[PDB]
């Protein structure tokens, strides 16, 4: 919904699923699903995603294997 | 360059390559150079990047073109 309380006004979907791909690669989603639901919160614009990804980006940067 | 100072260790070139269009649709990089230079810094653990995400995601996220 554009109107979706945890990022509104989405017209790009594939976007929004790219970055919770941050989140699933961080920690086991299913393990610790509130600290999961925070990374998705304010459009990824919080505290939890900005430390994922700086867990997650050099943990691929590093990686031969490609997205 | 593996040793590279701005980040050691890449083996994921297009993956260096994508955060650096962050930077890039931040704003002009050459009339800025010194901020754009600064956020692609310690493999894009910076606080210019992570501002200039604040800005360029949200306006990615609203607007339906496509990244890839």
């Amino acid at each position: 919904s554009l109107f979706d309380p945890s990022c509104t006004g989405v017209f790009d979907r594939q976007l929004l699923r790219r970055l919770g791909r941050v989140c699933d690669d961080c920690f086991n989603v299913f393990r610790e699903p509130n600290v999961a639901t925070e990374c998705r919160s304010n459009c990824y614009n919080n505290p939890v995603f900005r430390q994922c990804m700086a867990y997650v980006v050099p943990a691929h940067l590093h990686n031969e294997h490609r997205e």
